[PDB]
């Protein structure tokens, strides 16, 4: 199945933060309606943050997460979780070789803001 | 029910990172096995990073998370969510006002790290 | 925090199923826009399930859910869950008790069907 | 990823219950420990829990969930939720077609019983 493709409520503010738990150096892209609105690079094995950003998810609220190591797809996997039908999350892991940890950028969408 | 408290596999290194998005300062206090390990304190109305930590959960595998404002505790709400069965968030957000968008400080933990 | 309460898509048909765990008879009330439209009775300790029904959100796609064993309310726990941006899941567990297990009467809404 | 791939706590009842919402007949397997443990099977478009069961994790806690109609393999979405730190869901969601809803069978897990 598709994964890292989420619609959100139109024309909101959400935040996007990218964690990386790999030798590899990361590339995240964040696509809003289908092009590219945020990259983040970097390179930890300890959780760093490589990317934090606030992007407005537009009129169609499509939001896409791709990663790559140096231009070869990781494997994602993705999820929402809504609590007390307010707080949403948009959750990525990706895999970029054959341990399966899904931690090797890790990607968290957050709305509603402010 | 409780809220903010996750049981990790001990002696496991975990992120941590708050989020902030409330008119008030957020202090996000990060406790393993009952005792202070991380703490944040901010202002954000747009999702700032308030701050990002690695902790070891240690032997009981306890991770609690407490939200205050000038000293009043928010109101929690919380869950745990695992992804391809290896990888996991458990995610707090929390309430300061009247408003319940449980944004004003999100919380954010992930393990395994590396 | 708010719990059992959901806003789904309007004019959608959902399932809604209980399965009961505790010595007490669990009832099961489903509100939509805050009028009573099922109700499931049952007893187990065995995860029997207690009502199964298909319902429609109607207008205002509120879903509220509430659990009782003879008039007292259960502490409730709930959070929805999106897969591959299609599939949701709107989850409630309910405390009756002292034990906090938070099984008692547990509730699984499903949308879309068909 | 893998998907449909769940470990439980070991020696552990659990419930598993599947619906259906397809114009094709479901096939459920549930595997424990990589042995069949329980088929369900059903023709519905209206979300009939075409099986429940109460099962054990056994020595190994490893639950897999596969999906077929007509002997052809579903494509699985998965995830696993935990409410207040004791409440335990691993949901399953299967596409026999082309329309991706991934409603075709839906597989709910849930411990602890009783
Ligand atoms: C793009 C890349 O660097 N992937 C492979 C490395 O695995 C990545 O980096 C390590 C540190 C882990 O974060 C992995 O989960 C991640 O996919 C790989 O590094 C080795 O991984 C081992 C487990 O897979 C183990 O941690 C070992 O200590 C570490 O060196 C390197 C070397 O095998 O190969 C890359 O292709
Ligand atoms: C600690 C504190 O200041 N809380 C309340 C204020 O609301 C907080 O800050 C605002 C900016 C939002 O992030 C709220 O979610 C958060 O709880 C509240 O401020 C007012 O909140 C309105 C919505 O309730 C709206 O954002 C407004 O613009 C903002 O000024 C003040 C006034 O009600 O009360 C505090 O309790
Ligand atoms: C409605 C009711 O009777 N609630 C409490 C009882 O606990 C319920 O039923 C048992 C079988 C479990 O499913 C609980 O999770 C559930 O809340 C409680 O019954 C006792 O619960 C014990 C565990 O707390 C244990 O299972 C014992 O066998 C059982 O008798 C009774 C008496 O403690 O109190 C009610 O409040
Ligand atoms: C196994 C099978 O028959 N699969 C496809 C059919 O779609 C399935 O059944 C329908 C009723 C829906 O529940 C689908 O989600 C499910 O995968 C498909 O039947 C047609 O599906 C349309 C949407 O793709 C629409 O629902 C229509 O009413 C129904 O006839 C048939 C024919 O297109 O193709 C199979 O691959
Ligand atoms: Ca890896
Ligand atoms: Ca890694
Ligand atoms: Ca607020
Ligand atoms: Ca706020
Ligand atoms: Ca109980
Ligand atoms: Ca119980
Ligand atoms: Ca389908
Ligand atoms: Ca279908």
């Amino acid at each position: 199945a598709t994964q890292g493709v989420f619609t959100l409520p139109a024309n909101t503010r959400f935040g996007v933060t990218a964690f990386a738990n790999s030798s590899g150096t990361q590339t995240v892209n964040v696509l809003v309606n289908n092009e590219t609105a945020a990259t983040f690079s970097g390179q930890s094995t300890n959780n760093a943050v490589i990317g934090t950003q606030v992007l407005n998810s537009g009129s169609s609220g499509k939001v896409q997460v791709q990663v790559s190591v140096n231009g070869r797809p990781s494997d994602l996997v993705s999820a929402q979780v809504i609590l007390t039908n307010e707080l949403n999350f948009a959750l990525v892991g990706s895999e970029d070789g054959t341990d399966n940890d899904y931690n090797d950028a890790v990607v968290v969408i957050n709305w509603p803001l402010g």
